[PDB]
């Protein structure tokens, strides 16, 4: 379903593996409904302490 390639596909940016980047967005997303600013939040919290 949407939700659970949503949810890889956070995960697949928190970290870099690329290859599942690659096949997620190979196989197609939202783009337009991925992009909330809740999750933009959510990203831009990833960025390391130090």
């Amino acid at each position: 379903r949407s939700f659970h390639l949503e949810a890889s596909l956070m995960d697949a940016l928190l970290n870099d593996r690329p290859e599942f980047v690659r096949l997620l967005i190979s196989h197609g997303l939202s783009l337009g409904h991925f992009l909330t600013p809740m999750r933009l939040a959510q990203l831009y919290s990833a960025a390391p302490s130090n």
